[PDB]
């Protein structure tokens, strides 16, 4: 079976590791960390790996029940929810992943939305259940951030009004602050089961090998509720790759495909780029930065290379 | 003349094309007496987008633009005033042959969601943000995308800014009370209340006796208040970007699928997939469809719209 790409455009692409649309191709040789990011993890022929699943509505969120408002020492009202599978099934420990499919993949304080409706109905409001929704923040940096456990802990501004044992909803929406306190480091993983363990079941790190060749992303600006700055999270494939790939589920004839970007009004090739059989690009790029092309170019695979490929400078 | 298909997504990889929310489960409602005609979530089977319908899940009920003017309401609560762009931030023409900016949310209510804003301009050389929640109500003789501006709301008195790239990114539904309006079937007037609607994609409705639509249902959050509500929609989101990919050539009016168990490999039920990108069943009842969640519907052939369904 033939391997293939989707034709959705720049602008017709979604980022894998946030709810956010693709805005922008992106570059930077010089990065000191490890890139091994969780979500948006899938191979050219579609085995999903780390936290990924396929639903847009499923990335960075949670779903699962508050038990109590809990103490920390900053700022806030701070409550500790037991969190499910996405799809309301109990999340099984042992099952071999590194935390609920969907659990953020980077250190941070991300702003949503909880909210909540009961399960317990009013026979005088036509047996209807009680609602309720506030901003949320949860610091995946803190050792009270558990997933792999079974349980995370979110703040709100709001002191009171949120309902204990009630099925409750994350909704991920941006971040909270990227000031010095807030520990925003998009390569950083949370440790899963807390403070002091190791991450399992890992989405392995990636990198170029090749001279000349770096990683290329794509990028996306996040919404910050507060303060100054403009950040960016930047994953190794959209999530309609992750989702046509799982899909197609084509063999992976090398270990790397060589794909075009190409503007599909004149027809010319703006650069090309390797794909590599663990789902991620290299450019032979010697820059940081945006890749200004039109947000109508899209990516055509073109045809299995190897590792001995050369590309043509972008 | 290439192959109809649909994507091998279970119920539960599939989202919402008219609201971002998962699929929770199927749903019938033969007795309903409103006039079905989102303009969200669709898509011919050939691979035409209609009414306001774009490829983003991120889109869905989306809005990108600029605040003009504060508001103080009556009582309680700030109004502004946003222009609004096409989601990729281009000028919205509103001589194209849309209904409203694709991505403009397609029925009556109070939508809930939060503004937030990175400006433009900056002496510290990074933007200052802000985002508050914010309600959107489609229904109100201020909504009135098709011209280029909208009206949200925030519990927040002052600290929204004019003049800065602002985005809506909608969460649920503030309240579903009776002073809320919340009709998942009646569209807003994207011109104001005296002015007709144009450029819609057509309702739906079965023609042959004794079928009823069938929806892709999901439960939507509510800001406060007491209700379960739904949004229905005729096709899944994956489905719209599949079908516009593939851009196959419609050998029919009716495209016969069958939802299937795939650990039986067992069909539970049939349905006729038609034309113009929506679902009916030969039902006689209403609620939810009881079926396994890993349950998909696959294409099996074309059909005639004569073609009489399997009772479900
Ligand atoms: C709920 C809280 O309301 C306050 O007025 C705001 O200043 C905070 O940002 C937050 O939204
Ligand atoms: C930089 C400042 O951050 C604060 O949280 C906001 O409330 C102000 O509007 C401003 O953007
Ligand atoms: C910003 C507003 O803060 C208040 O405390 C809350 O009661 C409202 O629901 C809203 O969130
Ligand atoms: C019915 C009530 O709606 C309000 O908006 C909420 O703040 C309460 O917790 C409760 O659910």
């Amino acid at each position: 079976k033939p391997f293939t790409l989707p034709i959705l455009t720049l602008g017709e692409l979604t980022n894998s590791r946030f709810p956010l649309p693709i805005d922008v191709l992106y570059t930077n040789p010089n990065e000191s960390a490890i890139v091994q990011c969780q979500n948006g993890r899938c191979t050219l022929d579609g085995e999903l790996q780390g936290t990924t699943q396929l639903l847009p509505t499923g990335i960075c969120a949670f779903r699962g029940k508050v038990t109590q408002q809990v103490q920390d020492e900053h700022r806030g009202t701070h409550w500790n929810m037991t969190v499910t599978n996405l799809n309301g099934t109990p999340f099984d420990p042992t099952e071999d992943v590194p935390a609920p499919l969907g659990t953020p993949d980077f250190s941070g304080q991300i702003y949503g939305v909880i909210s909540q409706r009961n399960t317990n109905t009013v026979p005088g409001e036509g047996n209807l259940p009680a609602n309720r929704a506030h901003e949320a923040v949860i610091a995946t940096y803190s050792p009270k951030f558990t997933p792999k456990l079974g349980n995370i802990q979110f703040s709100t501004w709001e002191t009171q009004d949120v309902s204990s044992g009630q099925p409750t909803k994350f909704t991920p929406v941006g971040l909270a602050s990227v000031d010095a306190n807030s520990h925003f480091d998009q390569w950083t993983l949370p440790s899963y089961s807390g403070a002091l363990t190791l991450n399992m079941n890992l989405a392995p790190s990636v990198a170029p090998v090749f001279p000349g060749e770096c990683l290329l992303f794509f990028r996306s600006f996040i919404p910050l509720k507060g303060g100054y700055g403009n950040p960016a999270i930047d994953c190794l494939m959209p999530q309609e790759w992750v989702q046509h790939l799982y899909q197609e589920s084509a063999p992976s004839l090398s270990d790397v495909a060589l794909v075009r970007y190409v503007n599909p009004e004149t027809g010319r090739t703006l650069f090309e780029a390797k794909l590599h059989r663990n789902g991620f690009l290299t450019v032979a790029r010697n820059s940081a930065g945006p890749v200004v092309a039109p947000t109508n170019g899209y990516f055509r695979f073109d045809s299995w290379v190897n590792q001995f490929y050369t590309l043509a400078p972008m």
